[PDB]
């Protein structure tokens, strides 16, 4: 069995091999790398997603998010309280001022302590999900907005022909933003582009380990456990690795830097935080293993999770019995 102890895996794709995206991801699992969660891949040097960011400001953030932390440093929950809009100038200008800015440090260690000593008395404020790609039309490898689709996916290995529609999303972070310990939609894969500024740190489970963390989960989060049985799913809980570490649960840890892609496996849970102010672009998908973890996702029925258009026919196909009382839980 390759990768056995479940170790992040980086990639050096030549541009020769970074033509075919389907390809380079069954190559990256037949050596392992999905045994991790995690995966980095670091684009051919000839290759770039655009020509310039030098006209992105004008981009909107409709509803910016301020992450309020309650808790304790190592074990806290966070609330997404709604803000005005900003355009992605103004959004940078904040996250460079004194208030937001990133602290001096030594090395990415130092900034990852300071991070976890220090988050919970801080609330920044993240532009999340927004509809929308900073690829060059013309970029024609690992552009995340010219992907196959799920549902081409779904119709090429199972036959069967659904409505929706499969698109990326940017995210605009600063110092402190938070990505709390989440599995994708219907336990999908993820691949997240980092276009400019500053790093972001990530922290995985093995996806033969998940379990583990959703018991450690249950015993941290007692009454979120109790009021619905896939509260991960809400998007909410953080617990730092010195707490993983005490309870035995195995992960990893890796710094995504600008210019590189990390991939996320079905069925991986991953949280992170960013460096400072920077923009990310990711997007979902599938490959034919996804299908048998898709059928077995866990979902939030309490209404709190409330997901796509896309994803009701996903459950509608792959998950029929739970139907009903999903889409109870989404109207
Ligand atoms: O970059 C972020 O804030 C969150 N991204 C992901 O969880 C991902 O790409 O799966
Ligand atoms: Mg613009
Ligand atoms: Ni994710
Ligand atoms: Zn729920």
């Amino acid at each position: 069995a390759q990768n056995p102890n479940c170790n992040i895996m980086i990639f050096h794709p030549t541009k020769e091999e970074f033509n075919d995206f389907d390809k380079y991801i069954a190559y990256m699992e037949s050596q392992g790398a999905h045994r991790a969660g995690l995966a980095k891949i670091i684009p051919p040097k000839e290759w770039k997603a655009r020509e310039t960011y030098d006209n992105i400001s004008e981009i909107l953030i409709a509803t910016p998010l301020q992450q309020v932390a309650s808790g304790r440093a190592g074990v806290f929950t966070q609330y997404h309280k709604k803000k005005k809009a900003m355009t992605v100038g103004e959004y940078r200008h904040l996250a460079n001022s004194k208030k937001y800015q990133t602290p001096p440090h030594q090395n990415f260690e130092d900034l990852e302590r300071k991070y976890w000593k220090n988050r919970i008395y801080n609330s920044p404020i993240y532009g999340a999900d927004i509809s929308g790609s900073l690829f060059d039309e013309n970029t024609k490898q690992w552009n995340l907005g010219h992907l196959g689709t799920i549902q081409d996916l779904l119709e090429k290995e199972c036959g069967v022909v659904i409505e929706g529609v499969n698109t990326p999303y940017l995210y605009f972070g600063m110092w402190k933003t938070t990505f709390a310990w989440h599995t994708e939609d219907m336990d999908l894969y993820s691949i997240n582009y980092l276009h400019l500024g500053e790093p972001k740190t990530w922290y995985v489970v093995p996806p033969e380990h998940g379990q583990r963390l959703e018991r450690l989960a249950r015993e941290l989060f007692p009454g979120s456990s109790r009021g619905c049985g896939a509260f991960l799913r809400h998007k909410v809980a953080l617990i730092s690795p010195t707490v993983l570490k005490e309870n035995g649960i195995p992960f990893n840890r890796i710094t995504q830097e600008a210019g590189e892609f990390m991939v996320t496996f079905p069925y991986g849970y991953h949280a992170g935080f960013n460096h400072g102010f920077n923009c990310a672009e990711a997007i979902n998908f599938a490959t034919p293993r996804w299908i048998d973890y898709g059928k077995m996702a866990s979902q939030c029925s309490c209404g709190e999770a409330r997901v796509t258009f896309s994803m009701d026919a996903f459950v509608r196909i792959l998950q029929p019995e739970r139907y009903d009382l999903w889409k109870r839980g989404q109207d």
